[PDB]
């Protein structure tokens, strides 16, 4: 199962995300203007490392490292045989492990691409808090997620474009999607307004979602200079 | 001629700077099959060359609805009458010329102001909204895309810089038309997600979010409630 998943993940990441390809191209974007030379960026809950595959590639300055870190086994495994499929300047740690654990330092990115929704909702302040201290000073956060919403007549269209969505995109082809289906209605989503509340807590001077489709969307938080 | 020129060359022109454009037009067709009722109509506040239209026209899959298609500028209607009638569907459109502050809302499930709202003056803006929501049927829904700006500076900043990449990715100064339409883009004055809302409320929206954001440009959608007067 974990391996299966690893196996058919892009493909069905591209089936039930709305705006997932939109979300990794705009990381890259902001990577070529954040990334200091001689610094890091850290990529929580890497997956298959597609996140930094698309930072990777928009780093042109020399001496930085990428940090990329999954706590799947099978994830980790597929990621750096994928990585290294990929020639570039930026060397890159790939690292099995928990991000609950690990230290941030000397980072002008880090990256929680659809990941912070993996923790319980009670550890999810002291990741943010450890992220917020671990940037340098002009340092960007991306926090994407799948979000619940207050108002539940908003929830429910949006939920129903969801499911249009994943409708429109043959998403039941996958043998995978109903054990997916299960998952989504397990997890615990927070709101946009939580999102922003838990950042300022963290320290966060500035942010603001810059991305959303439907009830899916990414927010940039910004360490002041 | 510039009217003409800026018709010619808008579907490229669009796609070139407003990023997010064509997801919104696919969300709003997704929204059409839900929302539009038989026997109703579709407002296009400002529709160019139809694109909405059409987007909301091939969602339709019931009976005895029309769309009304309305802008003030005479060479996009000109090609919006002869773009819509390029297009076989059951559902007609009453394409006009007039201007959206003084045309009836009245019998309507979906009513769509896809980067429009931003061509009237602010002091006009909330008189629009109020009409539209009257003019909705109850659990009817609008569409509101917008280029916003940011109460907050920094993120203003932020968004905007990465406005210009999009831009310049996308090779927006190939076109002739560019220089001219960057200026009066930079005469029309933008409002906060926060001022959007509260303008929405303030028409008698029980419900409004965004729904679409791709850095500084985004959409709102706003219901009727069902048990609205
Ligand atoms: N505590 C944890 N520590 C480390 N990893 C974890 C933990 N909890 C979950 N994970 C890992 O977080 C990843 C979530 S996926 C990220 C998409 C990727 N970012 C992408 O941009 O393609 C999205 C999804 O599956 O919805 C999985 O690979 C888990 O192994
Ligand atoms: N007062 C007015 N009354 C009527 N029309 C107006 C008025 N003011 C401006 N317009 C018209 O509003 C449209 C704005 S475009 C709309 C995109 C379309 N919805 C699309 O989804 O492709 C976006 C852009 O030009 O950036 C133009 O066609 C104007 O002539």
């Amino acid at each position: 199962f974990d391996e299966r998943v690893a196996e058919v993940f892009p493909d069905m990441i591209q089936r039930s995300v709305p705006g997932y390809s939109n979300i990794i191209s705009m990381i890259g974007m902001l990577a070529e203007r954040f990334v200091q030379p001689g610094t890091q960026v850290y990529d929580l809950g890497c997956s298959l490392g597609a996140a930094t595959l698309s930072v990777r590639r928009n780093i042109h300055h020399d001496n930085c490292k990428i940090i990329a870190i999954d706590n799947s086994p099978a994830m980790i495994e597929r990621c750096r045989h994928h990585i290294d499929a990929y020639k570039a300047p930026t060397p890159v740690d790939v690292i099995e492990g928990d991000i609950r654990d690990i230290a941030i330092e000397n980072a002008s990115m880090v990256v929680l691409n659809f990941t912070l929704q993996f923790l319980e909702p009670s550890e999810r302040q002291a990741l943010l808090d450890k992220i917020y201290q671990g940037l340098n000073p002009g340092g960007a956060l991306v926090l994407s997620e799948k979000f619940s919403f207050e108002d539940a007549k908003v929830g429910e269209l949006l939920f129903n474009m969801h499911h249009d969505f994943k409708r429109a995109n043959g998403y039941s082809e996958l043998e995978i999607s109903q054990k997916r289906s299960m998952l989504e209605n397990v997890m615990l989503t927070d709101s946009v307004e939580t999102h922003k509340a838990r950042l300022h807590n963290a320290g966060f001077e500035h942010s603001e979602l810059w991305f959303q489709c439907f009830n899916f969307g990414s927010l940039v938080a910004l360490k002041a200079e």
